[PDB]
């Protein structure tokens, strides 16, 4: 018998799912959540052997240990352990399609344990095994004898084990099947791995025992009244004597109660349910659950002869909230959301897809660190400690099915057939019966990317009879279908219409008003956060903010999938798809995060925080307006922090509390300002600073941000006239001027600026040449491989237009001295097979002051694709520490990308300016630069620039960031203008019209000096 | 593995559903629907042996022929070979309550076969093997190896045997489990069998292959254009060459054609289908399909090379029709319909549950005779025969999945159980994809009486979204579920609440208009035909056609259940439940027919016939108004009859012919009514007469009839004077009158007439005592027996009174002489426990004529039952040939059962007034009778009477009619009145307030002459 080879057999006697038990004993310990000796933990040592399929185990494995066997840690992946190699592919499958065959060579993973078992535990009561997460199907054995089998690489499978252990020693054999018919709905786009990777534990319930519990609470008119409604659900012996308590507390008091013996209501003409019983708890003034504010009530069910016997109490967490939809938003607790969410994989560097409470937890807290108030389980249901802190800390969860079958042709090819209607429901079902007790889960999905097909229609509708306290949502079939309560498109775009046949992704201003349309839409993933990404992050919010019926989306994604490998000398480094001899593989693709597998964050991570902000701000003369867009909580942890400065330099700043109701308004006045008295622009910003230290958050933490230009009164007063005149001195090859200590060089063969000399020693290693080029992004590459073009890829129209091989042509090389100035006048082409591309013009003033004033202006030719940058590059001989810059900062900016920084006087090291994508591209740019100082060098002007140790030319060449080598001297780019980033996604140009460079000509001027 | 104690597992190995296929190879006999050499039957001289266990089946029949198995016929049920009990068992199951588990006596089928192939079919293509129908599960071997297995045993499984046959002889082997995890959907009120009891077949494809193909037919508003869609999908390896044409054929004449190459629609994100194709063809003024007129078209599916070679061809009939609910209405192309149908068990009492073409044949035509348009598949899709029947005939078909679980505690226990979605979505599913192409289906049932879960929502939207075209609807759980788009109680009364907990059974008319309430109402059952029955009929009729909204209904049911047995003298008796020695068993409950086993119509049969009818009659002076209530045909086949009589006696008749269109009227004028000589009351009657033959009826049949009283004229001349005087002669113990060779005796005693005389020939055996009492009916008994009695019955009413033995303790008996007469008058009072039930006074009178002429007047207290019947019987001495009435009839009528009854002067044998229902009780009686003939007797009044050799002691001692005995001579009953025979149910009182004999006092008066 074949049955991961089966989509009939998903399990083989298995039992039925439930909400998260104990067993507790003592109704005290529930109450607390204490741990409780009825639920052990196998976690920690056991014995695996690594087979290359499941015909090749040896029959002996299953009753004694095999010496070849290893000492692993449980919970784990193989891969991990480097058994096999982790597969990195997006949408095609690792295997073969063909349903619901497998390959014959099937990695099979042979964990063993001896565990053992106290008298007791066998004596009276049922002793059951609990498989958190097994991937991605598995036989067992318990001493010698088959037990079960259970597919869905998920969610728990457990096992009653009463009848196979024995006192003391025991031995488990568990035969993990890498590949199987579950495979087919688990093609998500991340590492393919395989294991026992979640908890393994011994669960003991008495013989009557609470089997099933579900907590409800509906509300009045305005949340002050509340009724809890408990269903309990029991297994054994039916007797008189059997009561259920049910009873609530908020912290230690005990709000509501109630006790009741078993026989429900009558449901039908065969009567009722002789082994359920509700509750119904009144409950005056609930403090309510929120993301803002997370109260959460304690829920006891005690199962107890009616005399005084506690047989067991089982217990959850409770948060009174209420979620809906009517007429066109998602309300919760009466209110309007909005969404500021992100996709989470459960991912870890070293460990693989192994989940831990100390990463959980420092990913909740920078979450919501940056702004962020939601989570789409993406995409399958995550391990259950998950849930708690987000029932905890407070955030709204999107639970999703483990079903994806994005390698299908069509993409429904599964879901529509009938015969797949039973792994399907499981896959829903289960979740369903696993969750539904979470507060934080507001929003159940039926999973992701696998078409539209009936059994999506019919599980939806599944859910919406068992559970409608929570709505249903689904992308799949074009994101709008029958089977979802809201439209929850991917990568549909603000203002732009990408009419695809059969399953356009309409734009989302659009989409709302389609004919018949009145759905609430919230993107399940938009801003593809793929390496230098976000770009076009604002414009999404703008709109959010502005349509009722925008209720925000959830970004692409949180954690980059990259792994740890080591080289020859045993320093570490991040990989990517194909770095395993995995092939085929989407290479970088596993990559689309806001932070790095460590969790240092992207500069991408800053934007998001900035426009995922909860208070806005508007200035009229002296007086901000601050509004707050929290829909419960004021705003009792925020204290207002403004200053003005003039370019960088302080001249005043306040403090003022913040008292803003949920939704209000307050308008703060500013003290009539000191008008100063030298030129220059005025710069007021605004903090929003929790003065007070959270579970989220430490004290002083910033979590807003606003500046206005003020008042700017322009220079009008002359530079003194400097007495001295610069001395030019023209040869064969060079215009070479002189001043004091000073000297510059133009060579007359090339055109360009070839070298400075400061006092006598060496400024420059390559010469100052324009560049019109960039190390190409992810999102100017998109889907783009040497073995399969695609020629709309921003980076390939650059090739073949030859952008990157275009060749400078010198047509003017001419000195002039003036009255107190020398003057070069340089004119250049750039050609590629009789084209010219673009021409530069070029003039170089140098003063009796040794300051040199250049003058560029540009022509692109129109039928050129659009250039990526518009600037000039040298390699300076210097390697300072320090990088200050008048400018926008502190982190790196990009034209659409660059709302959350601060224009301001910044410095830092050398190193900040360089930013280490794993796969390494253009980076570190900062616009809006008035003023950038480096060493002795100083430069004005009006420009964007980055700077590192790092061409433009070894960044496109190298393909990881560890393989970088700083190369001598530093390399500067400054830019009068540079293309936005885009990001909408990333395998179609998305970099929005007003931010491509086609004004045809363009004009920047840099005054360059020594202090 | 125990995979039949697995609701895991319900197939392995088994490959998809899809409609009923033939692979022909040639396209004339495609169209034509003649055989094909591709498909083989497989029924025939089978080998089997019987098994108490699968364990005890031993392994050497997987390779050869067990001597002991004895050669039977396939299909059939092992029952009917009398290996094993039938088991009849309505609602408990046959097994004990525990799920997943069957008993380990589980009785085990061992079927064989020894089959030679074709060499082609050994060369190439796909050889599979289909089971129309095995109960309950199986699993299957070819030539020694295990194949596959199999489980819902009303729908066919299918088997690849490719990789099994082999040259020379073949070895099927069949082990059919009777019990399986299948046994819990399994549960319907009727006998329960096994076997292998549809045929089995082998279907010879080819590789490349048409594997499903879907036709719709949509239209415009007045269904004057309409398209036929058909969406063809395949296997195997696809070709540039590859074509499908849909033709469309109407008698010899191609009326449209497409052809195209596969290659649908882009679906999704991935692309489309390449493996399908969608043809659509235009059909101008197409002929619609109805029950009123079958139009039927020809569909051939070609699979072919676009050179002109056929690969091979498949096919079906089309009807051109859309149903629809529309602003509440169930529209069948743009008209509401009105349901006429009934429930079909498929049953034959030699056969158990096999079927066959002359039976169905048999069924479908009498029906039609018997003006039914509808009927229900209760409770399981079936033998696919069927539809295609219902196709050509024209019924309109509710085609049912297989799910049963009236047993559960409570109704839904199993229905609201996630782990049972799986095998419950297959048996919902497969009937789709089985039946979707019958024109005759208007109606999608999700099951039958199991309460209402999530499932049944899941698999509703299911088939709302896999099958557009059709309502899909369920009685479980209250009616009118989020589950059902019709309104489809079983059983709601007209105009009586029921108003159960969590069930109510409203009354239809209130039900319609419950608050926010729209839908339609259709009752998937009423009207209980159990034994004499069908009382209150003609007020669902009445109310189906004042209200819209109420749409009709299907009669509780066709056939008897009934099986034959035999005696010692080797002579066939019908049997019900526990005859066989089943236990428990619920005894004659699955015998609830409008017609007997053998087809032979129970009276009740003519009762629904005239409810029925689809002519409505108005008279008004000598105007007769003829309303066709036909939603589309002309009356084309149909001319009145009308006829007056004087008392029986012909005065005048005529013919003309309708021609009224569907939903006109036709006024057709009475010429001048000829004035009658003597004294009587003239009644109009008209029968509708159709002079063609149909494919349905006879040249002659009589399609509607309808009586009215016109003209009476009282009689008021005196009797001839007679010269002729009785003489009274007194005795002490016997009151005793002469007249000519007329002598009586009236007893002092006893105080009633004890015997009669012509010359020496007593007439009398039993004296001519009252009664009040009847041999009840299975609607007076309802659900009581000896062990548990039902206090609510209406027989346990009487009984617990004393009406059933209750003795007549006379009050008065006195003898004065008249002038021209003689004249008795009697006094009785029956008692019970000191309590008077019945005071009945009495006035004999014998004139010189010969006449008696006998008053009657009864009291009945007020607080006893009210009784069976208020009447006369004694038991004559002569036995007769001839009966002789005027009155209704000339069937069995009763007074809440006697619409279809005609006035009139009938003459039957006397076994004719004797219906011979499988249950003795009351029966023949026949109402509103004013003269009764039998020998040289005659009664004359007004009053209801029956007239057989069985006593109404005989009648409610016996079990059974085949045990009945004539008796001496004939007992005659007399009724002045009688109560309902009731029966909008058979398990609680059912007979209407003003069909119970509640009014206190009654008078009546007889006139007993020879003549
Ligand atoms: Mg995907
Ligand atoms: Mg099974
Ligand atoms: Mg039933
Ligand atoms: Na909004
Ligand atoms: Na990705
Ligand atoms: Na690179
Ligand atoms: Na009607
Ligand atoms: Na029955």
């Amino acid at each position: 018998r074949r049955d991961w080879e089966n989509p009939g057999v998903t399990q083989l006697n298995r039992l039925a799912a439930h909400p998260p038990f104990a067993s507790w004993r003592n109704s005290e310990e529930a109450r607390t959540d204490r741990p409780s000796q009825q639920l052990r933990s196998l976690n920690g040592e056991w014995r695996f052997a690594w087979f290359p399929a499941p015909e090749a185990v040896p029959e002996s494995w299953l009753e004694c240990d095999l010496p070849e066997a290893d000492t692993v840690v449980v919970p784990s992946n193989w891969q991990m352990h480097g058994y096999d190699a982790p597969i990195y592919t997006n949408v095609t499958y690792p295997i073969t399609v063909n349903p619901p065959f497998v390959p014959t060579e099937n990695p099979t993973g042979c964990y063993s344990l001896t565990f053992n078992v106290d008298e007791s535990w066998l004596q009276e009561g049922q002793t059951r095994i609990i498989f958190d997460g097994v991937n991605s199907a598995f036989h067992l054995w318990c001493n010698g004898r088959w037990v079960g089998y259970g597919q869905d690489s998920r969610l728990p499978s457990e096992f009653d084990l009463s009848a196979f252990l024995r006192a003391g020693e025991n031995r488990l054999a568990v035969m993990v099947l890498r590949w199987s018919d579950g495979s087919y709905l688990e093609d998500q786009d991340m590492w393919r791995m395989s294991g026992i990777f979640r908890d393994v534990s011994l669960l003991h319930k008495p013989t009557t025992q609470i089997s099933d519990f579900h907590v409800a609470t509906r509300f009045n008119d305005d949340f002050s009244r509340a009724v809890l409604e408990a269903e309990v659900q029991m297994c054994g012996e039916l007797r008189d004597y059997l009561r259920v308590t049910v009873s609530l507390w908020q912290g230690e008091t005990q709000v509501a109660s109630g006790t009741a013996p078993f026989g429900g209501e009558i449901i039908d003409e065969r009567g009722g349910y002789a082994d359920r019983v509700t509750l119904r708890l009144n409950v005056e003034n609930p403090k309510l659950w929120s993301a803002e504010i997370p109260n959460l009530y304690r829920a006891v069910v005690e199962l107890h002869t009616a005399d005084g016997t506690l047989i067991e109490a089982e217990a959850c967490d409770v948060g009174f909230r209420e979620v809906r939809i009517e007429n066109g938003l998602l309300l919760l607790n009466g209110k309007p959301l909005l969404i500021r969410g992100v996709n989470r994989h459960e991912h870890h560097p070293l460990h693989g897809q192994v989940m831990d409470e100390q990463t959980m937890v420092q990913d909740i807290l920078l979450m919501k660190q940056n702004n962020f108030n939601a989570v789409r389980c993406s995409h399958y249901p995550n391990h259950p400690l998950w849930y708690t802190l987000c029932d905890r800390y407070g955030l709204y969860v999107v639970d999703e099915a483990n079903i994806e079958t994005h390698g299908m042709v069509p993409m429904n090819r599964l879901t529509d057939d009938p015969r797949w209607l039973p792994a399907m429901s499981e896959r829903v079902t289960r979740m369903v019966q696993r969750d539904r007790n979470h507060p934080s889960v507001i929003i159940w999905s039926l999973g992701d990317e696998s078409g539209h097909g009936a059994n999506h229609d019919a599980l939806y509708r599944w859910i919406k009879s068992v559970d409608p306290s929570r709505p249903v949502q689904y992308e799949g079939g074009g994101a709008d279908t029958t089977a979802t309560d809201i439209i929850c498109p991917m990568y549909a775009r603000v203002d732009e219409d990408q009419p695809f046949p059969a399953v356009p992704k309409w734009s989302i201003k659009k989409w709302l008003s389609l004919p018949g349309e009145t759905r609430p839409l919230i993107l399940c993933e938009y801003a593809h956060a793929m390496g230098n990404s976000l770009g076009g992050f604002a414009k999404y919010w703008q709109a959010f903010r502005q349509y009722p019926r925008l209720q925000g989306g959830f970004v692409w994604d949180w954690v980059d999938q990259s792994l740890i490998k080591y080289d020859e000398n045993g320093n570490p480094w991040s990989a990517y798809g194909g770095d395993f001899g995995d092939t085929p593989n989407d290479r970088q693709f596993c990559m689309n995060g806001l932070v790095f597998a460590d969790r240092t964050p992207h500069p991408a991570l800053t934007e998001a925080k900035h426009q995922q902000q909860f208070f806005q701000f508007r200035l009229s003369g002296q007086t901000i307006e601050v509004t707050s867009e929290y829909l419960f909580r004021h705003s009792d942890n925020e204290l207002l922090h403004w200053m003005v400065a003039l370019d960088g330099k302080p001249l005043a700043s306040g403090e003022v509390p913040l008292d803003v109701a949920p939704q209000g308004k307050q308008l703060i006045e500013l003290p009539e300002l000191p008008q100063p008295e030298s030129a220059g622009q005025l710069w007021l910003t605004v903090r929003v600073v929790q003065p007070n230290a959270t579970a989220w958050s430490e004290a002083g933490h910033i979590s807003a941000w606003q500046q206005w230009r003020l008042a700017e009164n322009l220079s009008v007063t002359l530079p003194a006239a400097s007495h001295a005149i610069p001395h030019l001195t023209t040869s064969e090859m060079d215009f070479c001027i002189e001043l004091g200590n000073k000297r510059w060089q133009f060579n007359r063969q090339s055109g360009f600026l070839s070298q400075m000399w400061i006092g006598d020693k060496k400024q420059l290693l390559t010469p100052l040449r324009d560049q019109f080029t960039r190390a190409p992004l992810d999102n100017d590459i998109g889907v783009s491989e040497a073995t399969r073009i695609d020629p709309n890829a921003w980076v390939e129209r650059w090739k073949a237009a030859g952008h990157y091989q275009a060749e400078a042509a010198l047509l003017q090389c001419t000195a002039d001295t003036l009255a107190d100035a020398v003057l070069i006048t340089t004119a250049h082409a750039w050609q590629h097979q009789g084209k010219t591309l673009f021409i530069s013009r070029k003039t170089y003033r140098i003063d009796g002051s040794g300051q040199m004033a250049i003058t560029v202006d540009v022509e692109v030719a129109s039928d050129t694709p659009h250039p990526a940058r518009i600037g000039l590059n040298c390699q300076l001989a210097q390697v300072a520490e320090r990088v200050n810059w008048l400018g926008l900062g502190p982190q790196e900016n990009y034209p659409d990308r660059l709302t959350a920084a601060c224009f301001d006087r910044w410095d830092l090291p050398l190193s900040d300016m360089y930013t280490p994508y794993v796969f390494p591209s253009e980076n570190g740019l900062r616009c809006g630069t008035r003023e950038l100082n480096y060493g002795p060098h100083q430069w004005r002007g009006d420009f964007q620039f980055n700077i590192s140790r790092y061409s433009q030319q070894q960044l496109m060449e190298t393909s990881h960031r560890h393989l970088l080598h700083a190369e001598e001297g530093t390399w500067l780019n400054i830019d009068g203008f540079h293309m936005g980033i885009g990001g909408d996604d990333s395998w179609s140009p998305s970099v929005s019209a007003e931010f491509q460079l086609s004004a045809g000509r363009y004009h920047y001027q840099l005054v360059w000096c020594q202090k």
